[PDB]
């Protein structure tokens, strides 16, 4: 069967609601929709974008209200899901979702912006490494692995448009582009450029100074799978023209 993933960092789901989340939604159709930054309490949500026909829906919010948070709609649920790393300083910040779809791990997260402070700018790197921990321990268990979501950092040269006026950017820092080769020499395969090779390519532009019109992007979010299950991978996209949000979504197609 072909497996549609989709993952799109929302930046306020009930914003996204506001610029036609359901319309999008409904028009897409993907098997699994992974969803970042949600900004809201889920019970105190209207029921309608809790509830969507043909989907079970699992929300991991912040313990902080309106903070951050995360959320998977699925036709076929997990086995079940796990919503931290099991370090609760990187578990209540509502950014875990790993859920166990027997052919895979589907992890869903919503990797720290590092760009408030030197601290947010630590924990992130300290967020990078349980991380990898983490998928590492599953994926030598013999299990295969799919991670999307909001990174926050730009690999290469060719992720962002002004990559020289960003090298002491988080979002760029040479450091954090390195846990990302070091996140790939682990196993790890950055599903779009198994597929696109091309410049442009850009998952998040700034609101202000006609940003997304004159393309000034950065290519923050991603679609990882393990080495091993790479043969599966049928299609990794960009849906670059869905508005509603700072980002756009990135799509999956696993055989």
């Amino acid at each position: 069967a072909v497996l549609k993933i989709i993952s799109w960092n929302v930046n306020g789901l009930r914003a996204v609601h506001r610029k036609g989340f359901l319309k999008w939604f409904m028009e897409e159709k993907p098997d699994i929709l992974c969803l970042q930054e949600i900004k809201a309490a889920p019970e105190q949500l209207p029921r309608k974008l809790r509830h969507v026909e043909g989907y079970r829906s699992f929300f991991t919010p912040a313990e902080r209200k309106g903070y951050s948070g995360v959320a998977m709609y699925t036709k076929v649920p997990p086995s079940s899901l796990r919503e931290g790393f099991g370090v609760e300083r990187f578990d209540t910040e509502g950014r875990i979702q790993i859920a166990d779809f027997d052919d895979f791990l589907l992890y869903n997260i919503y990797f720290p912006n590092g760009k408030m402070s030197e601290e947010r700018l630590k924990y992130k790197l300290e967020f990078y490494d349980a991380f990898l921990e983490d998928v590492n321990r599953e994926r030598d268990s013999g299990r295969n692995v799919i991670i999307c979501g909001n990174f926050n950092t730009a690999h290469r040269e060719i992720d962002l448009a002004r990559p020289k006026e960003n090298s002491n950017v988080s979002g760029f820092l040479p450091v954090e582009r390195a846990w990302i080769d070091k996140f790939i020499e682990n196993g790890y395969v950055d599903t779009f450029r198994m597929f696109n090779s091309d410049p442009g390519q850009y998952t998040w532009w700034s609101y202000r100074t006609r940003a997304r019109e004159r393309n000034v992007g950065w290519r923050l979010d991603y679609f990882f799978v393990n080495e091993e299950f790479k043969g599966k991978v049928k299609r990794s996209w960009i849906l670059s023209d869905v508005m509603g949000s700072d980002h756009c979504p990135i799509g999956l197609e696993i055989e």
